[PDB]
């Protein structure tokens, strides 16, 4: 089971997000 936030994608975009600071 997944969705988003539960997945690959958020995985990746989960770390973007500090990165991104």
């Amino acid at each position: 089971h997944s969705d988003g936030i539960f997945t690959d994608s958020y995985s990746r975009y989960r770390k973007q997000m500090a990165v991104k600071k």
